């Protein structure tokens, strides 16, 4: 994490009360997540140990150089600063969507920045801002086509898990049939669209019309999207089935996805691929 830029933060340690104030004071250079190219950021705060004593910055609409200058106390046992660390979490806000994270800031010897005093702005930089890792669900559908009449059958029964997009905690599933690298994009397949749901279950197939010979392209990505009347619809994951080796469990759920014309082809695929 860099492109995340620096925050600016003092921290002193009242003495009588056994309080531990925390002030945030500024940030610089901080990423664009909305698209008119700057940011609405704020800042949770809580002592990690505790993930549940949480404490919010006010939010600051476009500025990628936000000036919190806010302050935040935590009774806390002197020497219990040993085992307590420190989580900074800054955030993109939106007022539908779910919340972007642009980095977080762990500061891990409590103790020593104990020194002094009220005005200590001591710079950090703002981590995390790479690529993928978590989880995003799995879908489980079915490959089955036949030489006969071209007929490759794209069934899509059921999938799991899905990242919620709304802050409700919901989304609106839906998937799109498709293809890769040579394109043949110029022929899709979307599903229904099951509201409020993070397990859908469709039940539904995909009618489509291709030859022998042409399937040496091992080519079909499927994603499950997320229809927003709001904002416009996010895809929330992909999977291939394609010359992808790095979804093995799909490629050579393509091979055999003859030999036994329907059915096996089953064994959902995960959906952890950002595209
Ligand atoms: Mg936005
Ligand atoms: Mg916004
Ligand atoms: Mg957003
Ligand atoms: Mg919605």
């Amino acid at each position: 994490g860099a492109p995340c830029g620096r925050i600016s933060f003092a921290l002193r340690y009242l003495y009588g009360s056994d309080q531990l104030v925390v002030r945030i004071l500024q940030a610089l250079d901080l990423p664009a997540k909305d698209s008119n190219g700057f940011s609405d950021p704020y800042v949770k705060i809580y002592l990690l140990p505790d993930r549940k004593k949480k404490f919010q910055t006010k939010v600051h609409r476009k500025t990628l150089n936000p000036i919190f200058n806010e302050t935040f106390q935590f009774s806390v046992p002197l020497a219990e600063l040993a085992q307590r660390k420190l989580h900074f979490s800054v955030y993109d806000f939106d007022r539908f969507s779910r919340h972007d994270l642009i980095g977080q800031v762990v500061l891990d010897n409590l103790l020593e920045l104990a020194e002094q005093p009220p005005d200590r702005p001591l710079w950090r930089d703002i981590l995390e801002g790479g690529s993928e890792k978590a989880d995003l669900g799995e879908l489980n559908f079915s490959l089955c086509y036949l030489p006969t009449a071209g007929l490759l059958t794209v069934t899509i029964i059921k999938a799991s898990n899905l990242k919620a997009m709304d802050l409700t905690g919901f989304s609106d599933p839906y998937v799109k049939a498709s293809l890769i690298s040579e394109g043949r994009r110029l022929k899709k397949r979307k599903t229904s669209i099951k509201k409020n749901t993070l397990n859908p279950t469709y039940n539904e197939a995909l009618v489509f019309d291709v030859a022998p010979e042409s399937v040496e392209n091992v080519g079909l990505s499927i994603a499950v999207v997320d229809y927003d009347c709001i904002g416009h619809n996010e895809v929330i994951g992909v999977c291939r089935v394609g010359p992808e080796a790095a979804d093995p469990h799909g490629r050579e759920h393509w091979a055999e996805m003859l030999a036994n014309p329907r059915k096996p082809v089953e064994h959902w695929h995960q959906l952890v691929e950002e595209k």
